[PDB]
Order: C-alpha cells, then structure tokens, then sequence
C-alpha cells in the first residue's frame, strides 16, 4: 500500500507558505494536473507556489509538497494502488468537512483547465456527466448541509463518487490520442 | 522501465513442457486473466501447465512464465509502463508474423471467457466494440497476406489497436468493478 500523510501534517507542512487556500484545494489541484497527465506542469506549479524563496522552511514545505504530488501521481496511475483525496479527518465536524470536499473538487476542475483540459478532451460521456457534477460539487453550499445521518451519508457518498470519476476522468484521457 | 523477454528465449524457456499452443497464445491467455483481475486464477492455471512435474526444467519453465506473468501483470496496471504484446521478432515471415497475432488474440478472448468477461461485464460501448474486433483477428486467414508494405502496415495497425484496446478493457473492467 502507499497513504497520503496524514490531512494536519500536511496542512501544517505548508502553512509556512501562508497560501490563499486550503490543503484540500491545493490536493485538487494537483491531481487535476495528474489527472491530465500534465506531469511536470504540475510540478512546476508547486515550485511556483515558493515564489522563489529559498530559506529552509520554505524548502522543507516545497519537498512535502513534492512527497504529496508523487503519492498521487502513484496512487492515480497504478491500479495495485488505492486512490485517496487528501481532506480532513472523519472526527471534524460536517462543515468542515464538506467545505474542504467543495474545494477539492474547486482545485481539480482549475487544474483540469489550467492543463488544458476540458469538455471535448474526454471521449467517454459518463467523463463529460462526471466533470459536469464535479463543477457543481465545486459550487456547493456546506451551510445548508445538516449534522445527522442524512447528510453524513450524502457527502460520503458524492465524495466517493468524485474519488472514483477522478480515475476515469484519467484513464479516458490517458488512453486516447 | 520494465520489458518482456525476447520471444525467442521465451518459447525456449518453455519448450520442456510440450505445450499445444504458442508462445504468443499463451501470452494472449495471460493477459486475459490479466484484463479480468483474476491474477489468482491465472496463476493456478500456469502452475497446472506443468501438470504437476517437479524437476528442475520443468521449474525453471515455471519461473520464466511467472516472469511473464508477473511483467503483464504490471505493464497493465501501470500507466508509467508501456503495455507489450509477446510477438515474434521483425526478421521472421509475414505470415509467421500474422499467425502469431492471431493467436494471441485468440490466447486473449479466451482469457477473457474463462475469466467469466464477456460483453455484458463491459460498461462501455467502445470496450464492446473492440472486444468483437479481437474475436475476429483471432480468425483470421494469414495466407491472403502479401510480402509487401500494404499488408505489413495492415498487421501493424491491427497489432497496435489491439495493444491499446486491451488496456481499455481492463480499465472498464477495473473501474466499474
Ligand atoms: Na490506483
Ligand atoms: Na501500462
């Protein structure tokens, strides 16, 4: 197997960067580049995010960064390897947790079009239907959202939705042209 | 980077066995179980080639199709892998050449069936489609084929479609279960 680490760490590792967004944005991001297999252009993205800066911390960020885009990079191109979005723990609360999904899904869809990809790259129709779900998973309103079962059960199941339409968004990128 | 065997060390390596097919067919039926997920049962079948000789040719025959088995296994289920047909090499004949394809196809559709995958496990249309394609090159006349370049990149084509769709079937098998 191979994890991501785990969503604080991660958070905390970048936090010297003061970034505009979250750690989950950011994952989205990365993995609409992966997704694209705009490889390096991801990579480039990441280092861009140092702004030049070279002092250790900075570079200590920058390498986590890179340990996180490669996981994903793994994850999303070897079937003997589970896929994982990189959102906060099951034990923070309902808000929290569907805003970070809502922004995972922001990232992804800016990096799919930030690498060039959209509506008529895709060849299968349930890509299009999925990339189209995910725009709106991206504009979702978290406040409406209820603490209970119903919900709950909800964001679980939209979140493993846009975990496995990730995969097939890629795989019908990588395997035609 | 990882590459299978030479075609000729191969079909040397397993000369001891006296097996009723070629080297390209059992490959096909490699990668069929393969395309399937059903690495386990593809395994027993290849152990049950031996039928049950224990001696040290019949084991080193063994492990060079485990070899096999296992580089298929990780050509396609890598994306960072080029996927490799197990074909003979550019000097031998025309026909020979075509012959071997079409028993690969042939190892690999009936893969496949004994894997329990035929149309219906396939969700997509395309995947449909192809798989009609591969049950036809797998009867497929070799003698109508001219020594000349119209038939040489007629085989090459076919020889390329089939590498392609092969990994497409396995990610409509794997991405929808
Ligand atoms: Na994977
Ligand atoms: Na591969």
């Amino acid at each position: 197997s191979l994890h991501l680490p785990k969503y604080d760490d991660f958070v905390q590792s970048i936090s010297v960067l003061a970034l505009t967004m979250s750690g989950s944005e950011l994952h989205g991001i990365m993995c609409g580049y992966l997704c694209a297999g705009a490889d390096s252009q991801g990579e480039a993205y990441i280092r861009a995010l140092l702004n030049n800066k070279k002092d250790e911390q900075s570079r200590n960020a920058l390498l986590s960064m890179f340990s996180v885009f490669s996981i994903s990079q793994q994850q999303m191109n070897n079937f003997d390897f589970e896929f994982e979005m990189l959102l906060p723990d099951d034990d923070e609360s309902l808000v929290t947790r569907a805003q970070a999904f809502s922004e995972w899904c922001e990232g992804f869809t800016q990096g799919l079009t930030i690498a060039g990809v959209g509506m008529e790259q895709f060849y299968e129709e349930e890509s299009q239907d999925a990339l189209q779900h995910l725009m709106e998973f991206a504009e979702l309103d978290c406040e409406s959202l209820e603490v209970g079962e119903e919900d709950e059960r909800a964001l679980m199941e939209v979140s493993e939705y846009t975990r496995m339409a990730v995969l097939r968004l890629h795989s019908d990128l990588v395997l035609h042209e």
